[PDB]
Parts: C-alpha cells; sequence; structure tokens
C-alpha cells in the first residue's frame, strides 16, 4: 500500500522550522506523502487580520511542486475545531486498508494525550510518531506509562502494519518560533529565510502580520 | 463618522485588569475613543464607605490622560439604576447617524442578555463586543441561538455600519480582581500596581477600602 | 463491617460549610466513623504564619465531642506530599477485608480524576461518593465516560461490599468559604457563626490570619 | 539591624510583573529595604537602542515615591558583569553584620546556582529567598539536594540572623513579560497598564524598544 502522513499544526505562519521537520519526517519514513493539517480554531483564536483562509494558503504555497507534501484542508472545512480522531476516521475511509498511517505529534503534546477525546481510538487508525527535541523533556505522566507499554516500539522502521503503535523520532528544529515571526512582522522587519521564499512573498503581497 | 466604545462595569475599584482590556479593545476596534461605563446600583450595594460617587473619581484619576478613553457618568446620574437600553438610546441621541457604536461585554455576562431589558433591541443601537478569555466558556444558551445566527459576524473587523452586528474577541486579562483588591486593602496591604497609579493614590488619600 | 468515610480537603480553616457536609454524609451513609483527612501541601502554599499543624489543630477542635467525626493526619505527617491512591492503601491497610470505605469529593475534584494518580485503581479500596450541589455543572469529561457507566450507582444505599463503585448525592453546602473567612480576619472582622465554635476559639486564641 | 531585600532582574524594561513581586516581598518579610539589583551584561547583549543606564533609569523611575523599594546600580557601575558573590561580599561591607540579607531569586534561577561562581559561598552573606509560581516546576538537581537538606527553612519567619537559610515563597506573578512588551512596542502598541505609569512616560518620553 502507500505510507502516509498527517502533520498537524496551527501554522501562523508556517515556517522552515515546520517545513525542514516536514521534509526530514518524510524521509525518515519513506512516505508516499507527507499531508500538512492545518487545524481548526475558533476565529477570535486567529491572528487579528490573518483568516484560517490565509493560513491555509501559506501552507499551500509552502508546499508546492515539494516532493511528498501535500496540504489536506479538512479540519477548516468543518464548523469547529473538531477532534483529531474524526480526522483519523475521516481520512481512513479514503485510504485502502493496508496503507499505513503516520501521525507526527510533538512530545509536549503528546504528553497530555489522555486530555484528547476518545484518545484510545487514535491509534486503531494509525501509528503515532512522537517528535523527541532538545527541549521538550521525555518522561511522560503516569497516565501514559501503559499506553507506551502495550504500543510502543522502538526501532521507527519497526513500526508493523497500517497503524497501532507509537514510536519516537530525533530532530534538531532549526530554532525558529511563529511568535518571534510574528513579532518581527510587526515591527515591519524581514522575515526573508525564516520561512519559505513563496511564504514570505504570500505575507508580503498579502501586508500579512502588519502593525495596527 | 466616529467609532465609539462603551465599556461597562461597577469597578469597585477600576483596576488594571480592566484598564489593559480597555486599551486592548480601542486599539483593536481603532476606536475614536471609548468610554467607561460605571454602572448604577441600589445604594446598599455599594461597597461599604466607598460611593457611587468614589466609584466614579477612581475610573476618572484612570483615564484622565489616556488617549481614546473617556468616561461617561450617564447611569450614575439617575433617581436609580435603569436599564442598558436606555443609555444606548441616550448615547445614540447625541451621535451621529453613522457614528459606529460598540459594546464590550463578557462572555458570561453575555449568555444572560435574553434576561436583560428590550433585549431584542440593544442591537438597534449598537453593534457588541464579546470579551472571550480563559475560563468563560463558549457555549451560549439555546436561547440565543437564533440571535447569533442572524446576528453573528466571525471577523471582528467585518462589523458594518453604525450597529446590529455581534462578534466575539479574544484577551487574556491579568490576574487581577477588584475582589482581591478590597481584600488586600482590608488588611492594610499595598494594592501598587494592581491598580493604575492614578487610582492608587485616590484609594490612598481617601482611605477607602479601608477595614471598619 | 464497619461503615467509614473519609472526607479530604485542605481545611485552611475548616468552616460551617465544610462541617455540616461532613454531619450529612454520616447520617446518610449511616458511617460509624467518618474521617476528616486535611491533606498535605508543600509549605509555600501554606497560608502564611498558618502551617499544616495548625489546619489540623483547627480540625481537631471541630470534631472534639462529636462522636462519628474524628480527623486522620495521615497525608500530614509523611514528609512530603500526599496521592490519593497512597492514603487508601494505608487506610485499608488498617481496615477489616469486609469494611466500607466511603471517600467524598466535590464534583469539580471528581471531572479532574482521570489526572489523579492511578486513578484507575481508586475504586479498588473504596466506594466514592460524589457531591454535586447549586452552581457545580452537571457535563464531566468524556475520559470519565466508561468509568460512570462502568461503575455507577443510582441510589446511594445500594454501593454493595467493600468499594468498588460510585455513587451521586446532592446537597446544599451553606454560603461560606475559606477564602472569604481568610479575607474577614485580615480586616479584623469576626467569622463568629461561619466557623464552628471552638475553630472560631482557636483562631482567635492564636491569631491565626491576621495581617502581617 | 534592618532587614533588606536584593531583587536582581534584567529589567528590559521593568514591567508590572517584577513590581508586585518586589511589593509583595517587602510586605511578606517586613523588609526596611526592597533594592532592585539591575544585571550588568556586555553591551552587545542589551537591546538596541537600550542601553544599561536606561534600564536603570527605567527602574529609578518604578521606585521614585515608593519608600522602601530602592535600586541598586552598583553592578553597572563595574565594568564587564559581576559575579552576584562579588555583589554580595560588597552589598555586606555596607552593612551592619547584624542585617539581614534577603536575596530574592526565581526558581527557574535557583535550579543552576551550582554553575554561578563560588555558589557555595553566597549563604555566607544572605539568606536566599527562593520564588516558586505557577510554571517553572519542581524538581531539583542532584547538586541541590544536600544544600536544601543542610539549609533550607520551611518557614520564611524562621530565616534567623543575618544570613545563611534558604527559603521558599509563593505567589501568583501577573503574566506580564518583558519579551510580550518589546514586541508591542516595536508594533507602535501601547503598554499602558502593562508597566508602571513612570515606566511608560519614560519609555514614550524616550521613544524606546521603537521599530528602527
Ligand atoms: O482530538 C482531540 O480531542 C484533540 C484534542 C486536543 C489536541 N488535538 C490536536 O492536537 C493539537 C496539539 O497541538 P498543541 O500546540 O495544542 O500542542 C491541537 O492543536 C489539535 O489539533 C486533538
Ligand atoms: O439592562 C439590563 O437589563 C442589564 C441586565 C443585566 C446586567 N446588565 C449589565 O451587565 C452587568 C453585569 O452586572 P449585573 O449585576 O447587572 O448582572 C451589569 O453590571 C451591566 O453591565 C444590564
Ligand atoms: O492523588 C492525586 O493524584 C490527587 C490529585 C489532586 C487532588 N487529590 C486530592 O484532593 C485534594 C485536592 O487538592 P488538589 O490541589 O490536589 O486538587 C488534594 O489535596 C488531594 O488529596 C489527589
Ligand atoms: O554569580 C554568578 O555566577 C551569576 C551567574 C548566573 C546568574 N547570576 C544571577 O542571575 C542573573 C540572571 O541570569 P539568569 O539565570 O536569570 O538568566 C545574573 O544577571 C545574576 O543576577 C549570577
Amino acid at each position: 500500500g502507500k505510507r502516509i502522513g498527517l502533520f498537524g499544526g496551527t501554522f501562523d505562519p508556517v515556517h522552515i522550522g515546520h517545513m525542514r521537520s516536514a521534509v526530514e519526517m518524510a524521509e525518515q519514513f519513506a512516505l508516499d506523502e507527507l499531508r500538512l493539517l492545518p487545524n481548526a480554531r475558533p476565529p477570535h483564536r486567529e491572528t487579528p487580520q490573518v483568516s484560517a483562509a490565509q493560513r491555509l494558503a501559506m501552507v499551500e504555497r509552502a508546499v508546492a511542486g515539494v516532493e511528498r507534501l501535500t496540504v489536506d484542508p479538512r479540519e477548516l472545512q468543518r464548523d469547529k475545531p473538531s477532534y483529531t480522531i474524526d480526522t483519523l476516521e475521516s481520512v481512513r475511509a479514503e485510504l485502502a486498508a493496508d496503507d499505513q498511517l503516520f501521525m507526527l505529534i510533538g512530545w509536549d503534546a503528546f504528553c497530555g494525550l489522555p486530555t484528547w477525546h476518545r484518545w484510545e481510538a487514535l491509534l486503531d487508525h494509525c501509528h503515532i510518531v512522537v517528535l523527541q527535541r532538545p527541549d521538550a523533556d521525555s518522561e511522560p505522566p503516569e497516565s501514559l506509562r501503559d499506553l507506551l507499554a502495550a504500543r510502543s516500539v522502538a526501532d521507527p522502521q519497526a513500526l508493523k502494519g497500517p497503524g497501532g503503535q507509537i514510536t519516537f523520532v530525533w530532530q534538531t528544529p532549526l530554532a525558529v518560533s511563529a511568535t518571534q515571526i510574528r513579532a518581527l512582522l510587526g515591527a515591519g522587519r524581514s522575515v526573508r529565510f525564516l520561512v519559505p521564499d513563496a511564504v514570505l512573498n504570500y505575507i508580503e503581497a498579502h501586508h500579512l502580520y502588519r502593525a495596527p
């Protein structure tokens, strides 16, 4: 079958930290394709004058003609900050049963997994790949002890089947943050080379994140 | 025409949480002026030995020399308190036909709006801006479902014309409350830097909220 | 065997609201003994100049001469703070096999149960009695949906055996809070008739909660 | 003898988070004097166009007319950076041997104490008061487990003598950061009510933190 990744994020904006992390994990997992999955949030949770539509277009600009990288907009086509399990169920019915699904998770996010909705059917539909980094600790709550026990494999190449396991991977992400880029733009400064050149171009063309 | 804001509340006392939220909304909506609106209440629900007129002075001290901020005392210059809609009509008679008016209110205060007088006419005279924050839900009563349906606009910069629409905004206000502040002052402790300096000195000079 | 309740809390200080709830629980459940369980916390989270041993002293004063009601200081002694499940295994180590143990917890405290350490093991040792009250929600975390549909008993007299089940009880506690009681005492005011009489004398005789 | 606090910070700028902290600490500790001590750093480590002098000017504005709160410029009056043990040795020289010195450190900084220069020397000259607050954590390095075993006291009132012990104090600091203020300023936004009013005045007077 195919090997599909899912990379979820707010992407406000998408930057080279995200993009370098998606290139790397596609290569480490030999994915057919890695889908960036821009997250839904309440409209008043959006950066003022940056719509969920423009977060979407910037990711689109980001993956434009990039090998093995796509954008899944399906959470933004819903109605509210839906559930990842809904997204997992929806992607699944579009895949073959032998296709394998990998959902990229940052360590800090994974440590709150039992605070997600129906969090125990997640692995029913995919494998979870948890992003280890310089910063984000690596000792989970007891709440996750038995999950790691029943489901983790230490070799990311070890993952078998369409879904069901958890592995860990290591990246050294460039130290680039959406918050820092928003601050620079607000001060009329250049975020050139902090973001993909096509995303830069979109941000400048549409004059995004500009000081009130 | 001008963009006019209304920000209601008891202000017992006015403090930085109130004031930072004003600054922020007057900025977010590019207002010409934001009016702090001290509300009237029965004399017996005043804090003992802090009057309706001293609540007013403290808000005056708070906006003295601040840009875009003023005080409308109109609800305190009446028999007893009244209803918001009357204030709306009164403000809207001193206003130009195309002046835009924005009444800021909290989320929980928002959910109780069907229990306000002539609540369906409120929006005849202003747009309503609703303050969302952490630890103030976002699941309105059924009794408001048709209202949001007829009037909500996602994009707070999309409010059009003099009034008639509702939109939601996000703030994370300082962790500061009047209740907390009255308690401190009761214990003779300093509330400096919980309130504007002006207000601090008014409270200290008139020995407000002292233990009786 | 015996019917024995546990009622945890910080009790800073124990007051009339807490003690009435105890009295009502013990009656209801026909308890042989109800143990007020003051909880441990780091020394830095205590109220200034009111120590753990003083919290326990007040609780002893509140139950002195009140048959059926007693104090358990076990979570206090132990060098550093406590996990409920450990408190339960120790209580159980002293209790005959057929003793019935009832742990009383508030609603909000209840929904957060999936955060407690080894939360799925708590009911190995006791029944859990949930205190439902006005101004206390009626919608719990999805995390608990299994547990409730697994272990709920609608009728409190239907708890059977030493433990294993949960049930919900209604009460309308007195409009008193230790936060308010601490602020009154900081102002030099009286809190007589908000705390039990013997608690009032202790507070006054040791000048607890006064202004620094 | 006197009771005197030292509160070191970078203060870039001093904001209402720092000042509320200093007010609560003086109160708590019954300090005759709390001296804010701005940190020296190399020139290329300053904020562009905001000089150490100007960091010191803002702290002076912040404490003006606040009795008991003062500033100590002596680390700036020295060449390249000071080591805090040198800072305390020089303070001490000036005080009565029986004056008590309290040095306020936030939990995260204290956690790296064994890295500071001649770290085991500091308590010769003062008490260390380590502030805990909602965000760091409660777990230390091995490297501090014995200093803590040897030198701490659970009660701040427990601090005895001119120096020698370590204690821990709780506060809920307002969620203000100098990073967030610098970005807002760089964007032409107001930081009114996020900084003390006399600091706001100085910032605007001198157009500090203004975009290039
Ligand atoms: O499925 C849910 O119940 C679930 C609930 C919370 C987290 N999520 C998703 O995971 C994301 C986690 O990113 P973050 O920045 O909150 O760590 C969050 O932004 C959502 O897309 C999903
Ligand atoms: O005009 C109404 O009927 C009206 C009814 C409820 C409350 N208000 C507004 O909502 C605020 C909330 O405070 P309260 O005590 O009136 O609920 C009150 O201070 C006014 O701002 C106004
Ligand atoms: O056992 C835990 O994991 C635990 C975590 C939270 C609350 N409980 C109990 O209920 C008390 C409530 O206070 P708190 O801050 O722990 O929520 C606490 O003092 C504990 O005895 C216990
Ligand atoms: O004495 C040292 O070795 C020394 C080295 C590290 C930190 N300190 C103190 O901590 C200050 C700030 O460093 P930090 O950890 O808060 O980023 C520094 O400016 C001094 O107040 C002092």
